[PDB]
């Protein structure tokens, strides 16, 4: 019903301006996102948080809950909040957070989530993140243990929106103080969303059956490269993105797997020269198999950089050049290695690993397309390649790692995973400070971080999300196929 629709939004849009409990009206903004729904309301909710909570802030700046709830929202949408807001809360030397604060349990939950906003650096941020794991970890509302179980497992500002929204719902209509409005809105909501994906996964598929190239490369994954785009891409608006970065992630998967199990090495250094010259000439060098991988690249590349020099007149061809170039290269380099007997130590691996993951084809061709306009010294500052895109990747990469030369291995030991799960830490901190300071569009910011939570989404619980039914798969499901009841 969206007669039923558009009345639910009004009314919610109502609550937000009329609530003046000022702890709930956060609740409920916080509510609004994990639930999909927060779109609607997004200049709302942001002219509630500098109103009220950035300026005139309502909070009382001595409640743990409350201080931790202002700080993360606010950080999330981007305001400028220290980390000192917490120093009120620490011990009499200063060198740790209140005993007393175990007693406060669902204060100790949000200082726990609100620590995952930190940047390099703010060590008040370390020590809550520390002090609200140590004690939420094993100890004596049902719905609350509940949110304590889902944040250890992955706190929320790693956590998509669309592909965790079900779980949410699920959640939320299980509390007690919960609005049977919302509620609505977020189930239809959800359907309604859940049909968009349809039809983009429809074309997509429809896309890729077009390159045949399951016939002449002896499978259809095309529902899982969909999948991951439902949490790269979350704006709605950006369906034809989503269907793009489907192509995006076939493409390079299909040539993953050329690289890494069916070329020889000289077929593999006739592709990657081939690519190196991104011309038609090359078609002569290449094996039936390669002619059909490399053209299908060639021409939907070369398609991406039609359409950005008609809307926005801007020549791309040089940068997606750079990055697929880049791509297939650092695969030569790795296929080198086996030959050579190459062991890389762990930085010379991250040092190729962060390019082999194939994130930068991703970001680059998101960029021209979520970018309004193109600016040269601003195309040049992305493909640099800058921090936040270095950042982005290499989460991509480690999550891959920890889901399975490779990081651990390069490194194996507990030891090496931790060592790896604090490089995933440190990295999240640079994704932030960047997040803080970019100069590139919204939208890029967001897929920037986006690719980054869907990787830990996809290979949660440190597991291989695509190894029959995964627990993933049959979230793919749940998202794409199963209308919400």
């Amino acid at each position: 019903h969206l007669m039923r629709a558009a009345g639910m939004i009004d009314q919610v849009k109502m609550m937000l301006q009329e609530e003046v409990d000022s702890i709930r009206r956060l609740e409920l903004i916080d509510d609004l996102r994990r639930l999909g729904i927060s779109c609607h309301f997004e200049r709302e909710i942001v002219e509630i948080l500098n109103s009220k909570y950035y300026t005139n802030n309502e909070i009382d700046e001595r409640d743990l809950y409350s201080t931790a709830l202002r700080f993360r929202l606010l950080r999330q949408y981007d305001f400028s909040v220290s980390q000192e807001v917490f120093d009120c809360f620490k011990n009499a030397k200063g060198t740790d957070f209140k005993p007393s604060l175990v007693d406060d349990t669902r204060g100790l939950l949000q200082l726990y989530e609100a620590s995952f906003l930190s940047a390099q650096g703010e060590e008040t941020l370390r020590l809550a993140r520390d002090f609200a794991t140590k004690f939420l970890q094993k100890r004596v509302d049902i719905n609350l243990l509940s949110s304590i179980e889902r944040a250890l497992e992955l706190p929320t500002h790693w956590r998509v929106q669309m592909p965790n929204a079900r779980s949410f719902i699920d959640a939320y209509k299980r509390r007690p103080d919960m609005n049977p409005t919302v509620l609505e809105l977020a189930k239809l909501d959800f359907n309604m969303v859940q049909a968009q994906f349809q039809q983009e996964l429809k074309e997509a598929s429809r896309w890729w059956n077009s390159t045949g190239l399951v016939h002449e490369l002896p499978r259809d994954r095309i529902v899982e490269c969909y999948y991951w785009t439902t949490g790269v891409v979350e704006r709605r608006q950006h369906g034809y993105e989503r269907i793009m970065l489907t192509k995006i992630n076939a493409l390079v998967t299909t040539i993953d797997d050329v690289f890494d199990i069916y070329g020889t090495l000289e077929e593999l250094q006739l592709f990657t020269t081939a690519i190196q010259r991104w011309d038609i000439e090359s078609m002569k060098q290449l094996p039936p198999y390669m002619q059909i991988c490399y053209l299908a690249l060639f021409n939907f590349v070369n398609e991406m950089a039609y359409d950005t020099l008609r809307d926005k007149g801007f020549d791309s061809t040089p940068y997606l050049r750079k990055v697929w170039v880049g791509l297939i290269e650092s695969y030569l380099i790795e296929a080198k290695w086996y030959y050579k007997g190459h062991k890389p130590s762990l930085e010379e691996y991250m040092k190729n690993s962060w390019i082999s993951i194939g994130g930068i084809p991703i970001l680059s061709h998101l960029f021209f397309r979520l970018t309004d306009s193109i600016e040269e010294e601003a195309a040049e500052s992305m493909h640099k390649y800058h921090d936040i895109v270095r950042a982005s990747c290499t989460i991509l990469r480690l999550a891959d790692d920890m889901g399975t030369p490779k990081s651990v291995q390069c490194y194996s030991e507990e030891e090496a995973r931790e060592h790896v799960r604090s490089l995933i830490d440190q990295t999240w901190k640079m994704m932030n400070k960047e997040m803080m300071t970019s100069s590139f569009s919204k939208y890029f910011v967001e897929v920037s971080a986006n690719l980054a939570r869907m990787a830990q989404w996809i290979y949660q619980h440190e597991s291989d999300g695509f190894g029959q039914h995964s627990l993933v798969n049959k979230m793919l499901r749940d998202l794409l196929f199963h209308r919400y009841e």
